[PDB]
């Protein structure tokens, strides 16, 4: 069956959390749960390929981050929904579900959120799996060695022009999101079975603005890091696995070299066949790395 | 308006190298001055200065290859850079029978004028720039917050840019209004020509043709950003630089890099202009041009 099929027994809740409402998908039961954190341009359904493979082995919890999927959006553009906000939202969600500790899977935005959860609410996090693991140490590597050509969207998406132009029609929305799903993948047809599900998601009122809010919230921090003034922080102590997509064109696999600087106990490996979306492009291998690390 | 048709304005399609250029001309004798537009422009960006200078100079205002009413290629290209524009202008000066000319440029036109001054120095008597980007800008393209200004240079290289901006007249208007307002200090300076500007960028090929510049210049830009530009010989011709003080994309502080690249440069600033000195402050721009070339 499809990597994007939905097994019976998937459950959806709207959970009141902090001063917002989050959509949370859950499947499975028994054992320490695994909290899966999506990126941009994604939502909880990014986890369907791994949920199809693992739901009989783990209780999987896949929220829409604030401002994504079917979670609540703010009426107006915001600059205060950064990694610490998402972390605090995840700590409150675990508290709403009666859970004292979980495994945490992160990539992209979800990797920033997972790092901030591990520092700010260390007791809630048993261990960490990252499918890419950007750190404060990246710095000038965001804009040097050709990388300036990959980062244009981070600035563009802070403009009024971005919501106006990308939001013109379903067709403009499809052109924009197809570019990221194709160019950021090594396996370019990886998202084809759920492509129209992604476009339906980014046509939902607020989902352009809510995702672009991440880029507004990170802008000051990214600019400081680019100019060699990174945000100081303590190493993450929890056992960590990094399984980086070797062909990731936006979060370069070479940035794995910065992981030991920020983690006491990180094991680093590469998915040789994936770009940015290891959990969609190489789900069998991704499921095996998850099952092994969380065993 | 500053965009009225000046007396003496003539239009030709001229065969140069492997292409055909639209060339607007005023006069045939006295001091010739070649005007080189930028992105997102075409020959008509020169109408304000032509309306002030039509009795004083032989003005030559081409559409560069892939702009305005000049020929476009059918598919996206990356070989239409500064050197290609310079060699086209060298061949256009031969077709008009002009042994040597003053040259005016900004933005794309500035890079093309530099490349013409270097590659065919016998054809260039003197140079006026309304902004004068050099390989020395280097890391200043992306440091100190400047990365937020240059997103368009990378976006415009993707097939996505042509498909999205080209969706409709409304998407085209929205995109080009962003640049004309955000890059300007005098925010209304293009309003009289706005409908004609959108007509231009709705012409088949004019999105792709202008976007080819960004594909063609990317390798040089990436080398400059990492502090490894190709060294070049200094430009020996007398040079005038009149840079818009408020230019948010080509920072006026980058005037600091001019003396490294030019033997003889007179550098001043237009206090009331952003990126488009020749449109936002045309009385002042025409006075600087007339004094330098007169």
């Amino acid at each position: 069956s499809s990597d994007f099929a939905t097994p019976p027994g998937l459950r959806h809740r709207q959970i009141a959390v902090r001063d917002t409402t989050l959509h949370v998908a859950e499947i499975g039961s028994g054992g320490t749960p695994v909290l899966l954190l999506h990126g941009w341009p994604e939502f909880w359904a990014t986890w369907l390929p791994l949920m199809n493979r693992l739901h009989d082995q783990f209780h999987l919890i896949a929220p829409d981050l604030r401002g994504f999927g079917d979670s609540e959006k703010s009426a107006v553009p915001r600059s205060d929904v950064g990694a610490n906000s998402h972390a605090d939202d995840m700590a409150a969600l675990l508290g709403a579900l009666g859970l004292e500790s979980v495994g945490v899977v992160g990539h992209d935005v979800g990797a920033y959120a997972a790092q901030a959860l591990a520092r700010r609410h260390p007791q809630l996090v048993d261990r960490l799996l990252f499918f890419n693991c950007p750190t404060a140490s990246v710095g000038g590597a965001w804009v040097h060695h050709g990388h300036v050509n990959e980062v244009w969207y981070q600035s563009f998406q802070q403009l009024g022009l971005a919501e106006a132009l990308v939001g013109t029609s379903r067709e403009t929305c499809a052109l924009y999101f197809r570019h990221f799903l194709e160019h950021w993948s090594h396996r370019k047809d990886a998202f084809e079975p759920a492509f129209e599900l992604w476009i339906d998601n980014f046509m939902k009122p607020g989902n352009l603005r809510g995702g672009f809010d991440w880029y507004r919230s990170q802008n000051a921090l990214r600019l400081a890091a680019i100019d060699g003034h990174p945000t100081p922080s303590v190493r993450i102590h929890q056992p960590t696995r990094v399984h980086w997509g070797r062909h990731d064109p936006i979060l370069k696999s070479e940035w794995s070299a910065f992981v030991p600087e920020h983690f006491d106990d990180a094991r680093i490996s590469f998915c040789e066949s994936a770009g940015h979306f290891v959990h969609v492009e190489a789900p069998d291998e991704a499921a095996d790395v998850l099952a092994e690390f969380f065993g």
